[PDB]
């Protein structure tokens, strides 16, 4: 690894930094960092590693055997442009130094093992995933949890709840999108369109080549649009997506938000993942066999939406992921494939070029982990191909139509409402998550505990406010 | 109903005084419902034929196209209001359907009585004996939001852990607050409820019914009050007026009450002990030799219980805040299992159990259920168990809370569902017990089906929840 | 037990009774009640007993055998003055149904053990206690248990800190005992004389003689003097005294206190226990052999002395008790005794006529289970009798006087400084508690487990407010 | 190195922070730590128990008088523990006899006065110093802990 690791050290040398930022990436998705002086830096600090404590995450490691190491990869490394004092922020991979390999437990450790797993079949060279992360802007968020009392409330200016407000002595300036209206109506009704804007600087300015960005759905929404890459390198801009969209929120004095739905009655955010798979220069996912796309393709698809109750576990790991999963907000609920429809679980978007052969998967939010999310699907799609599994027929129907009859009547798997199915539907199908040992059942077993109390156990166990409005007076 | 016992009913109205008939129906979901009559306005015939009623306004009932209903009033149990103004004497009544000259199929309390009548009809028993204890709590107030931006809710009392700094009339405060988990039973000033629990129990026998035992409970607002047992309508029909009236004898004092399961996180939900026993002929089936003065024929019952346990839940257990509650240690049941001296245990064995005693007392119950659908189903699930003699298994005389998520799964042992979703999805695959005799027309069922998922399910599915904040909104 | 229900049914009828509160005490020192319905009891259902949940009390019973019985004992029963509707209480004995014996768990029946032991041995007929019982009338009481907050504040008109205060518009009316002032100036200077007054009239509604009411030294302070009684009947009008107080304290708009120490710098509450033990109606504590007493008495002294050390774990047990057990206070810290010496650990009281020669053990607080308190000290000084303990030398001096040396050069034990160290002493010896069963073992060990937890492990482990006066700035 | 009762409210089970007196490696339950990378250059203890409410002189200079004994007198450390030490039960505390921390700066300094001399080898810490030291943290930090009510003691007692 003694190669990049001079030249890094001359990026630093010319960029004057200070502080190195080791970041990486625990089960629960959230970034971490650690900041060394630069001076302190030696050559074979970059061999060994950076020790840490690696008992304070949950389902890593007990205290009895705490020490980990953290393995700088140095790659996609950039200037912080936010800390006061220069930084360079580098990823990393956590090494488990009691079985002398990369962690069976390291989400970026699980992500390069299944980018692996697809050069290891000869099925594919390379796997690329492209992330539409929606997000929110609002302006104050207050929470309580409390044995008489759980509260939230997030604030915006857009809100339709703002409408009557006294804000700066009591002037108020309308122009209001309504519930659901953002977009795409121009300012000063659109009040982010600078904020939208200097983010996008941002993220180039840590070699995120950008494409396209407006106001979502939602009252206080936004998206960026980032370029396709590869399945690690895709998972990675996410997380420097999110920390550039979310410190940029906090210089303006506000606070963002990825998490899936925030707003009842309103949009949730979406991560629309958009994957292809290439061989040889040539995208195998471009055919004939249906609207543009390879049967090779199709059979991706028809493992992807096999497993994907399943699935559902890593690309919705919240419970408030499945708050989103409600028809009528172009949110999929059922799963199944159609061209140009956004009430499906799948879509097929409409350039398809023999360059631009794509599947957009719809269910996933930004609530997940990138890189379970992004390794899981590959495993899903590539079970798909070994087992040339039937995607089913398409449905190019209002899919929010005969909810109740017609579902159970003629309709096809529909996405689990709850974290918990998703968790059982997942450990009762963890194979093609299992081969090659991409997902170790250790690491599965260790999400499953992990899940089940961060997400399922709070839930299922702190009361909720309707229930006072249904039932106080029971 | 019999003239016999309209002509007294009458006479009892003309010496008490009364301007007012207040006749009171509970719809599916447990809501008591009334419809006054100026007396006097009265007709004999109006209580045979029956009051005409609105029934396309309940969901679960009726269409706009059929609305209209009659109300058939059951000369029962009937009691002068305490809290009207001016005096008015409250009657029960049932639904019957005009379209099929039945009673109301989906009327709780027409169920109610169609599953009492159905075990006279097979001769395995004559009554059905339920005791309900329903936990309920007190509180100064309650404060709720639901909207686009914000959820929340707020329940306040002066005793709440909350309070030890809050200054109150002149920013005085009493101190003596019983912690998290000390209600039970410290003395006042501790205890503030001393007389407005004894301020209830004399308005519950002023409603026609009888009180034994009245104590604080174990969370900080906490209270319950011992009644009389009653055959399976009876029960239910005092469970209405004993929720009326301490919600009301709360109101009087300027408070507010609640029966619902779990109000407070990380303090002991309310719950519905309810005890039965089945007797024929005056003979108490429930006591025998076969165990701890229990017979074959109440552990036959105890295995019907518990094999349809999973499904009953969705009568019982009819909210999602049930299963708040349904979560360990705070002596609410999490696992489906019978033991002696065990609150850890679904089902439990008091300790007196004599012959005239020997009873059940079931655990898991909360007071969201309705108590007639509620009671109706637990008799339903017990006589299936005498029917096909079913062995409830073996005891469990452990901490049940205890017990790991290894020990769960591995060693098999059948816990309650988590949530109202899976109870009804039990409920819906195992359904036969409670057709039998039609005591549950399917009609009804998938209305309840219908009702239960509309009213709590999707509303709970999709309400974000404010500890999705405190765990999601950094992502 | 039916002799008793008669008569005692008959008392309900003529009292005009809708309420029996049964009332019975858990190792901690608290009054428990649970009231029946009065026209809902059967004569059968005193003889069985009242069933309980007995899984609610810290040191009793786990849940997997939950049921226990309340045995009501129907002796002092009496009407509750404040309950708006008819009550009468009565005093309970928890029976163990699964031993079918009198709870080797239960204080009270502990106390019966003892005045029985005894009985037992001949030393003695009857335990005679009489108990002075301090106690504090605050205005109010606010506190804060947090992650980042400890806190607390009583408030009394009466206090030094009051002394600048608006109260109704900005009116302060002066007069104002000192830090340790109250004993015992008139009204208005001292506020509570009709408070104590009324005080001693509900007493007396109770079945309680009175004899003294005055002020005490510290700022909002009172006692009360009741007349001896028998070791458990002592006990039970404690019970009685302090629910008496503290809810005419309520009536009042007050709150009640018989905490050892709640003001910082001024004094502490005690509980002044007199004892005496006589036979065949001849006083045993009197002779000649010292001051009045007889060599019996001071045996009985010796033993009392020599387990005091350990005997402290049930007199003192709460932490708070230790903040008293400072010098300069009226408090000993020494364990010797001497004559009209209240800086001493004992005191001989001054008129010692062959009738009422006593003791005053001035060490215990009202922190204490009244019933564990008398029990325990009367197994010390019959341990004292049998083995013919030598209680030492008397010291009639100031003893808050030279402290570092005098103590460690030629002074005698002294009381343990925290309530840790009091259970490890009780705990290194507890045989003279344990003879003929009166403190079982399984009790002695439920009440260590309950007692680190309840009062020590929190003391230990929550920081203390002045910790940042002396160290933030560490 | 331990030297206000603050740091006691520290040495309680589960926040990282010892209560047992063993050796691990990897192990942040123990008192002492053996660090992975334990190279030559680099072989060293890591002690978890000192804070910094302790004189940095004082303590480093005891540490040191402390560890000296050890090479003197070739004291056997005795076994490691590669437990969760936080674990342990109070019954597999006292039964396997197993050293703790002491819980109060007043059992300390008792423990401290009651073994001083291999501080006073070379009259490194004289006695003088050793009694105002004593003096000193008694009069400080103990006195005024053990004499001030805490505000827990009004949740407990205050209903008595």
């Amino acid at each position: 690894s003694e190669s990049k690791i001079k030249e890094f050290f001359e990026f630093c040398k010319e960029n004057e930094v200070e502080f190195v930022d080791f970041r990486f990436s625990d089960i629960k998705g959230t970034w971490n960092h650690i900041a060394y002086s630069f001076g302190a830096l030696t050559h074979g600090m970059l061999k060994e590693g950076i020790p840490f404590d690696a008992s304070c995450f949950k389902g890593w490691q007990g205290i009895e055997h705490s020490d980990m190491i953290l393995t700088p990869d140095l790659v996609r490394y950039f200037i912080d442009p936010f800390s006061a004092d220069v930084s360079v922020v580098v990823f990393c991979d956590v090494y488990d130094v009691y079985k002398n390999q990369p962690y069976e437990k390291c989400p970026r450790s699980i992500a390069k093992k299944a980018l692996q797993h697809l050069k290891d079949s000869g099925l594919g060279d390379v796997a690329y995933f492209g992330a539409e992360n929606e997000f929110f802007i609002f302006d104050s968020i207050k929470i309580k949890d409390a044995s008489n009392s759980q509260y939230y409330e997030v604030d915006s200016e857009e809100g339709e709840w703002n409408r009557d407000r006294s804000f700066e002595n009591g002037v108020n300036f309308g122009h209001r999108p309504g519930k659901q209206g953002g977009y795409m109506p121009v300012p000063p009704t659109d009040t982010m369109m600078d904020i939208r804007t200097e983010i996008v600087k941002v993220l180039n300015q840590v070699g995120l080549e950008t494409f396209v960005v407006h106001h979502e759905v939602a009252q206080a929404q936004g998206e960026v649009g980032v370029k396709f890459g590869d399945l690690v390198e895709a998972a990675d801009n996410v997380q420097k997506l999110k920390y550039v969209v979310k410190m940029v929120a906090h210089l303006n004095g506000k606070t963002a938000t990825f998490m899936p739905k925030p707003l009842y009655g309103d949009n949730g955010s979406g991560m629309h993942t958009h994957v292809s798979v290439w061989k040889n220069n040539e995208n195998l996912f471009s055919g004939e066999t249906y609207k543009g796309l390879s049967e090779f393709a199709l059979h991706f698809l028809g493992g992807v939406l096999r497993h994907a109750r399943g699935l559902a576990a890593f690309t919705n790991a919240s419970t408030n992921s499945y708050k989103r999963l409600i028809p009528g907000y172009e949110a999929p609920s059922i799963l199944t494939y159609s061209a140009n429809n956004r009430s499906a679980s799948v879509r097929i978007p409409y350039g398809i070029s023999k360059n631009s052969a794509r599947f957009e998967f719809r269910f996933p939010d930004s609530s997940s982990n990138p890189y379970l999310a992004f390794a899981a699907i590959l495993m899903a799609g590539m079970d798909g191909v070994k087992n040339k599994i039937d995607p089913g027929e398409a449905m190019d129907i209002n899919l929010f139509k005969l909810t109740l009859d017609e579902i159970r009547e003629k309709g096809i798997k529909q996405m689990p409402h709850t974290l918990r199915r998703s968790l059982e539907e997942m450990l009762a199908d963890k194979q093609y998550l299992k081969e090659s040992q991409v997902f170790s059942e250790e690491f599965i077993q260790a999400y499953q505990s992990l899940k089940f109390n961060a997400e399922v156990f709070p839930w299922e166990s702190k009361p909720h406010p309707f229930e006072f409005i249904t039932t106080y007076s029971c």
